[PDB]
């Protein structure tokens, strides 16, 4: 299965995949690099029999909390790996929040996102980052 | 944990929770029901420690592929558990097929669903789906 | 053009349609009910020959500021106008902030909603406000 | 207002707004280029005074029929214009088709898109569609 390894965005963001089998995967989300404290637990699900000359679809979940913050928010992501030379992940997600009833037009927030086996350069990071940060970063 | 248990929808659908713990669970998904070749497996993670007084943001994924059937797709559910005596679920969900790259704008599907502990009448799933059935519903 | 005329959701939003023609169409939303500080400018396009035994595609946008207030957001709807002798319109919605280029991931929320010809009660209106407020309610 | 003047993406398509004032603009998209066949007309608003340092909330519809042909869906387009010296338009989109009241689930594709001022080359819209075509493209 090929969604097994590292994985990068263009802010910084890492997603490790460290088992996947029988249409199931298992890793860990951070949002830093090297840090404990912006590590979350991920699971879900790919088709392990695509159709020849398609991409993979694929899906996971990540609850962003952990022993030492909890942002009181859960993010999906849905999508595909794409194989060749050029390995990619293209995905649109969705983070959504626990409210109040009068509060659930607020609890989705939806964006998209975009996975790469190349590790950027931290000046690519901060130029990316600088014209706008477009994957989840909740705080607190 | 809230979520343990059978969750319906009034279009037919039934996803059961087996086993919920430390953020994270699994389960089964059926759009139909009672029948081997349109149940598939469930994961998901969920916020194991809520605000006081919110609901508890969930997801989870689905990929549609199991001994008997392939749709080459996947799905993510996004929301929350609303508690309380009439306990719900309210999501958004996304399912995401593979493509070659030039079918990648047609890849993502976009639509809501609602989860009861109320097993609905087989007249109220009837008139529901006559409206419109708005899970979703991948053929072959 | 059968979306002519004034459309109601169950959480006591009231959308007006003055104008249709050719594939545009004009009109407001409020919503309150009935003051013109929550009345806002509308407007959208639509399918003029929707394929026999379908729904009429359609999409509008409406602005959050007026001459007395300014939520600096913007949403916009998409979906299908439902005929027979039934009618709706079933849409998804997107509300868009401005923001900051750090905080471009927290700028569009996502929502569901589903307008009838049929005004609901107030007492239907307090039930499912009370259930949860799913349409957008932007303060100040 | 800043939205006036022509607008590209990476794929080949053009935005004209022709006329923007007291929050409504008005133009043409066209997803090829100088090419009466697939030019269809758009109508939006826009946040006709944002919060300082912010960018400017921004949506608009396009309803994909014109005289020689029609796709029987209508997209729409949310997000917000970034001012500065290099001056955006980021977005999600959503695109509605007609459906039968079977078919509701899916109706509605979802996906993200990015404008510029500067014209890509004919090179790098090869390679970008190469790489996939995630902007709407819907045949016939």
């Amino acid at each position: 299965p090929g969604i097994l390894g590292t994985w990068y965005n263009q802010l910084g963001s890492v997603m490790v995949v460290t088992r996947a089998a029988n249409g199931g995967f298992v890793g860990t989300y951070e949002s830093a690099v090297g840090n404990a404290e912006k590590r979350y637990v991920m699971t879900g699900r790919y088709d392990s029999a695509p159709a020849d000359g398609t991409g993979t679809a694929v899906g996971w979940t990540v609850a962003y909390r952990n022993a030492h913050r909890n942002a009181h928010s859960v993010a999906t992501w849905s999508g595909q790996y794409v194989g060749g030379s050029q390995e990619r992940i293209v995905t649109q997600w969705l983070l959504s929040y626990g409210t109040t009833p009068a509060d659930q037009w607020k609890s989705t927030f939806l964006g998209h996102d975009e996975f790469t086996r190349v590790k950027p350069s931290a000046a690519d990071v901060e130029k990316a980052r600088q014209l706008g940060v477009t994957s989840a970063n909740p705080p607190a």
